[PDB]
């Protein structure tokens, strides 16, 4: 009963009530932003709104402050729910069922979507169990206290933390917000099925020696020899323990039995799950590589396995981009860097390949890559934070961005100006000069701080995410795969959607509500940095006109709509712009 | 490394080779029986045949003895696989991929089906790790040594032991063939959502006191009071641990958090999973009830959850059948009994009900029932065995049926006659006198043995399985749902398929290959017992002519074809006859005899 009751102790009536209030608040706000419903001003009161269930008989009433880019800052405490003239408790599950038709939830998707909602609420309950920490307290804790202290997740997606596949015990062991140390499972994979791809400067033997140590390498060698096997025929693959215990040991039982796969045991180092869940920071040795693992759990619109076939191209692309950054003085002056995916390993399951198509999750169950740590490059007085921290608000209403602005002693617009030159200017130059787009959200960006000021930004998650939006661009063989055909009037969405509407809308609204920086000042600083860039590069004036960042309007691209339409595979990934749902337009805050 | 490497130690190259040979043997045999392919005689040798892949380029060659009911006794040692003029190793996964179109495996189902094959093979490797035990050794061990010592599973279905949802550690903890003790998880379920239904003579308070004991009852009471709750508002529901840790604490987290469900902790008694996986025998107190739990894993064509809505009528239906058995002298003279489903509890998840349709697995995640133990009724010198043991063959080639025949000192036909009067005669009478059909396979039947002789049969798995094949039958209200509309020329399949073609085919073939009893003698004995029943009841002659058990032929109803067509829900269950795949006819072994 003790471990049994402890595992569910975070699930209490009061925490569940709070979690539901918060999640329904987010659902009202973001589903309004995407025009799934239009909140109508309420019968008495001004600034109070009502949204009704599908059949009209249930009313959700609330107050909200409206801000730029159609942002609805819904007040959590103001939300009421009424049916038949009686107040009802707030329950996100009932919410989605009552609105199943308005929100476009098919009968096939709704039950699974409700599981993701339930897990997101359970995660909020666990996070409410943790010690309260201020923004300053997080900064004092450091890089991983910030990483595991984030509570919101992706700011747009309501059903963003499902992690479907975790039992509650596995949730407690593996969720990044629990910050429990994890030991990776190491497998020996026969070279008839497994391939190791080394980035520029990497050598397999020395790479493995540096990552594991001579003693552990010798122990693994001895396991293989104890089985009568030649270690030279095998490669090392680290795996998430969930994947081993629940998928590889069962789904790949034939590979284990025939000794195509050999379980070597656990790593000596202790690892911490990052916000992506499936990527691990090495806590014992922060200078060692991240390990990104295949995890066949559902989270935020995709199964989180990792494609064995694509590992073959991954290090080279990083090398290519790394050279591009290094040879461009505009990018060099911004201090931009990437933490490269340096090495990758993939296992090709021949029978499942014969049994499936190219995009199956069965081809994504066993692969791993290693990513450079950002810690070694730190200079004196510098510290690291995930960019998501900028829009994390603590129990007192203080955000990390606000705490940093205060601690720095600079004017808010000046602090913002440094942040924008580190993070946003490189995106402008990549787009205009190279047709290059990232996916630069809060989880894919790390900020280097000194004296409370953003010194420079580090990008990650590269080979899977970058796009060169020119099908006929001249590119080296191993990089030519990132080219894509994106319609002309959608290319600048890489800035409009991914930067403005999916991150800056939240940061500007937060800093305004926090009474640190007014909306007009935020967006004026953004416009100033944009023109500061463009006026410095008249050789691109034509492209500046072709892709006008100062147009009066741009398309509203809805993110939740993607997940509500297809829970398991939000976008094709072979044609990712085909699933986008642009619903009208937003007024560009840069129009002035 | 220690627990990691131990958990997969049963997965070795030699055990995997043996498992793949055995499973491909079964696939050739049963897919031939169901006419998915027709083995072509290989020129030159009398009993050698060849089966080819979809593209014709891979050949599986084997010897087989052909037996009644189109039974193919494929010899495991003879199987070879050749492609492009080269011999290849035997691999069940490759077999199904090579034959995906011949077998009707869609692109959606094939990968999941391969997972079921892989887990079946892994279970065989584990079973190969266990101490070798003879048929006599199993009989010496007793009821649960036999229950967990069964190795085949269902004799028709090739992908019969998937248990999809178990990780390898959960396999080791929960699979019936590992026989590791299990402690059930007890939940308190609020009476606004959970309902307890008792059979006649059952009382909730005394029922729980007898099953748990006053100490545990009060401990659970104190858990509820410690949270400020009134125990009178709650009911107890036992749950499979896998179900709690993987489904109820996550999928029903809203119910746990709001205290509609309260985790009370583990039971004191230790339980053993039975062949059905989700039903548990109480090892600490064998006289106490079985607990059948909801288990949302896929096995042999169905998710194994338990419907909350059906619980309310389950005890009453059992009571009804019990009285029927009790008032009929023909059934009484056979010694037939059922172990009743005596109590049941169901949890109605209102949000998931609103979000799904009546067939959803989401409505089958939280329910339980309690089934009488057969141990108390045992008399002096009597022992118990699953009927599945009769077709279990040990490492020396002796079946448990052969061991019992030898130990009894009876001639094989005389032994068989006692077994048939206990097991088969009640099925004849249920059909002809009541339009009643069971699902009487090896796992749903327990045999009572004395002096190596079958004294009587115990039927289980009742309310969800019985069918009254008469839509206008006069029945008490709470029982009327067991009525069904079955096409006329399919009603007698309840004997032809479920008894003859799905169990006696294997028993007869096995006792013949074992050189205990010739096929003709087996089937002649079955014919004799059939006439022994029918001649004793001339008032039913019309029905005997209407449903002729001596007809020259009857339909071949294919079992694997169902699972190959629909991995997750082999049959509708609102209309179970519509999914059946009849492919030609079989020669009735009783036609001559
Ligand atoms: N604030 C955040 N913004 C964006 N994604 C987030 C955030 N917090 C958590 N995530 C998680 O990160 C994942 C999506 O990000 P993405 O595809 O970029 O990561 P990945 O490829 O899985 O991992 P990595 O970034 O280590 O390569 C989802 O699992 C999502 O829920
Ligand atoms: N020899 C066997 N014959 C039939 N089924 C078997 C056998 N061995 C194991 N089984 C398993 O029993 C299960 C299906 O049987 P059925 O639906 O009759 O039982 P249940 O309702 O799950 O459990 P219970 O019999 O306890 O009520 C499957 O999981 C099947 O694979
Ligand atoms: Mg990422
Ligand atoms: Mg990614
Ligand atoms: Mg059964
Ligand atoms: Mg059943």
């Amino acid at each position: 009963h003790m471990s049994l009751t402890d595992a569910v102790a975070h699930l209490s009536p009061e925490r569940w009530e709070e979690a539901n209030r918060l999640l329904v608040r987010k659902a009202l706000a973001e589903f309004a932003h995407e025009r799934l419903f239009t909140p109508e001003p309420a019968d008495g009161q001004d600034g109070r709104y009502v949204v009704r269930s599908d059949d009209g008989l249930t009313s959700y009433r609330f107050t909200a402050v409206r801000r730029a880019l159609d942002h609805w800052q819904v007040d959590a405490g103001s939300i009421t729910r009424t049916r038949d003239g009686a107040e009802l408790p707030l329950a996100a599950l009932d919410f989605f069922i009552e609105l199943r038709h308005t929100l476009g939830l098919s009968d096939e998707i709704l039950p699974v979507y409700l599981e993701e909602i339930s897990s997101t609420l359970s995660g909020t309950c666990y996070k409410l169990t943790k010690p309260q920490v201020t923004a300053a307290g997080l900064l004092e804790g450091g890089f991983q206290a910030l990483e595991s202290g984030m509570t919101e997740g992706h700011p747009c997606f309501v059903a963003n933390n499902g992690r479907l596949g975790f039992g509650v015990d596995e949730y407690l062991a593996y969720a990044p917000e629990t910050a429990h140390p994890v030991r990776l499972v190491w497998l020996a994979a026969h070279r008839s099925r497994a391939a190791f791809t080394a980035g520029a400067g990497i050598d397999y033997a020395s790479f493995v020696r540096q990552e594991l140590g001579e003693e552990t390498v010798e122990r693994f060698d001895g396991v293989l020899r104890g089985r009568g096997l030649d270690p030279a025929d095998y490669l090392l693959i680290p795996v998430h323990p969930w994947q081993w215990w629940n998928k590889l040991s069962v789904t790949f039982a034939a590979e284990v039995a025939r000794q195509n796969l050999v379980c070597l045991g656990e790593s000596d180092d202790e690892y911490l799950a990052q916000q992506s869940i499936r990527t691990f920071f090495n806590a014992t040795h922060p200078e060692k590589h991240y390990v990104k693992t295949a995890l066949s759990v559902l989270n935020m619109g995709f199964m989180r396995g990792l494609s064995a076939a694509y590992m073959e191209a991954t290090p080279a692309i990083n090398d290519w981009l790394d050279r591009l950054i290094d040879n461009d003085p505009v990018l060099k002056s911004t201090g931009l860097s990437i933490i490269r995916e340096r090495a990758a390993v993939g296992y090709r399951h021949l029978e499942y390949e014969a049994a499936t198509d190219r995009y199956s999750p069965y081809r994504k169950m066993l692969a791993a890559l290693w990513r450079e740590s950002p810690v070694p490059a730190l200079r004196d007085g510098e510290s690291l934070t995930t960019m998501a921290a900028l829009v994390h608000v603590d129990h007192e209403g203080r955000s990390v961005a606000g705490e940093l602005i205060a601690r720095s002693g600079l004017a808010p617009t000046a602090w913002l100006r440094h942040y924008l030159r580190a993070y946003y200017t490189p995106l402008l130059h990549s787009f205009y000069a190279y047709d290059l787009a990232f996916m630069p959200h809060g989880e894919n960006t790390i900020l280097v701080l000194k004296d409370g000021v953003v010194q420079r930004a580090v990008y990650k998650d590269i080979a899977e995410e970058i796009v060169v939006m020119d099908p006929d661009a001249v590119l080296p063989p191993e990089v030519r795969r990132v080219r894509a055909e994106v319609p002309e009037d959608m290319k600048l969405l890489s800035i409009f959607t991914d930067v403005f509407d999916c991150f800056f809308r939240f940061l500007a609204a937060g800093l305004a509500t926090e009474e640190v920086l007014a909306e007009d000042d935020f967006w004026r600083t953004v416009a100033e940095v944009t023109r500061e860039y463009q006026e410095a590069h008249p050789e691109l004036d034509d492209r500046f006109r072709q892709y006008d960042l100062f147009a009066p309007e741009f398309a509203l691209s809805c993110l939740n709509r993607l997940q509500l339409r297809d829970n398991r595979q939000m976008v094709d990934l072979a044609d990712p712009s085909a699933a986008l749902q642009l619903v009208g337009t937003l007024r560009n805050p840069l129009a002035g």
